């Protein structure tokens, strides 16, 4: 009927809004993971440089 | 080593879903329109059959 | 975790597949309504023409 | 009186959703990749801190 079809369409709408919300959450968590990655790369760089410097220091004495 | 490209992909996704919402709305509008059109045609043809019945009853009585 | 995020993404996938299926049903019903419309328009045309012809017939006698 | 235009709109919608599916898949792939990358970096930095600790224990003993 009118109801049976309209409510179907609005049901689709609401499912779409739900998807959007969930994808927003996902975006947030993905962002957090990206920043995590970034910091890990920087930390890795510094620990590498530190190890190189301390290795050269030991190579001296 | 991929970084913000994937993030922009996510944003692109959210934009596409956002779009889908609006399109679904317009679809709903056109659907309702077609439903009204169908109802109008229905009752219209019913009454047309009324008048047709009456006028055929008139002619077939000369 | 790995699970908590991956299962989220696959959950989104499945919701998308669900939406697609539902939209397929909708497409079917919309098609049926369109054909219904078509037939109604044709029937309307013919009943109009019939009424015009029979009206002219009565206008004769 | 609108007809098949709306139908083509529906088809366009189904095509967009179909697309979203694939994009979500690729997204999943890149996500997994970044997760592995994060784990590698984690353990790598842990061991780097091991070696750093040991070598600092070596230097500070002259």
């Amino acid at each position: 009927d009118k109801k049976e079809l309209f409510d179907t369409v609005i049901n689709l709408e609401e499912q779409i809004g739900s998807l959007y919300r969930q994808l927003g959450d996902l975006k947030q968590h993905i962002g957090e993971m990206i920043e995590e990655n970034h910091h890990l790369q920087l930390e890795n760089k510094h620990l590498r440089k530190r190890l190189d410097d301390t290795t050269q220091q030991i190579e001296k004495f």
